């Protein structure tokens, strides 16, 4: 509706609606994942149905 | 509806709305992850039906 | 509707409505994945029916 | 010299001499170092001169 | 010199003489560092002179 | 000289002399290294003069 990032000399600034976003810095190491259906290393996720 | 960040002279800000968001470090290091249908390293996660 | 990222002198900024946005590092490095319908390394990332 | 690892029905078992050996899991996040000559996240590590 | 690892029925085994080994999991995940000469996110690591 | 790595009904078995080995998951995501004669993300590494 009426989302708003507002203001002045900054850095970063993210306004997100509904989905996904990654700004940062991430590291994942797995060595093994069993099972089936499974999310391993998911880092900005969303899902449904 | 009428969300909203407001500020000045600021660094970092976010208005997420419903999702995920992510803007941090971040590190995992797993070895072994067993079983079906399991979540093993997430970071910014929704999850629905 | 009304969304909005309104700064002056910035750095980054984002405005994502319904998908998704990677703007940052990531490193995965996975070795076995076992099961079937799984996601493995999945980082900016949105799903339904 | 005379360095040795015996033994029988293990898992596991290491014999450095003078050097470095990472067998573990290990996870590390910075976010800010400063200064110089500044060793940030080191995990085996030997050093000299 | 006369350096061994001896054993039966195992799982895993190392024997370094004198450099670095790296044989497990890991993650790094900075996000700045300064200063010049600096070692950031090293894992098995030898140095001299 | 008289190194040596014995066993039997293993799964994973290194003998380094002198140099490097790397057999293991990583992971690194930096952002921002800074200076001279820096190093940023090493793994498996000797260094001499």
């Amino acid at each position: 509706h009426d989302v708003a990032t507002v203001a002045e000399k900054t850095k970063e600034q993210v306004t997100n609606v509904g989905g996904a976003v990654v700004t940062g810095v991430t590291a994942v190491a797995q060595k093994t994942v069993e099972g089936a259906g499974s999310i391993a290393a998911a880092t900005g996720f969303v899902k449904k149905d």
